[PDB]
């Protein structure tokens, strides 16, 4: 675009966790930290609700898969901000 300066800020990554019920939850995520966390935390939270929710970023629109959530957050360019949609079933 034309720049010539990244990382100076801090080195950590945001995501907001949304649902079916309208509203969404931003928490805090580091650019290496699993991202599983937000999965786990969001599913720790109910508990047993959603049930078979399938996570996904707003754009490019590309979908999550097992190595996504292995992996870090800032894997998937999360830093400074993300957005995620909840795909539950049932």
């Amino acid at each position: 675009m034309g720049h010539h300066h990244h990382h100076h800020m801090s080195t950590v990554a945001r995501i907001q966790f949304r649902l079916p019920d309208g509203s969404s939850f931003t928490n805090q995520f580091p650019s290496d930290a699993p991202l599983e966390e937000a999965r786990q935390f969001a599913a720790q939270t109910v508990g047993n609700t959603y049930g078979n929710f399938s996570l996904a970023t707003m754009f490019p629109r590309r979908e999550f898969t097992k190595e996504d959530y292995k992996k870090k957050l800032l894997d998937l360019e999360l830093a400074p901000s993300a957005s995620v949609v909840l795909l539950p079933a049932g």
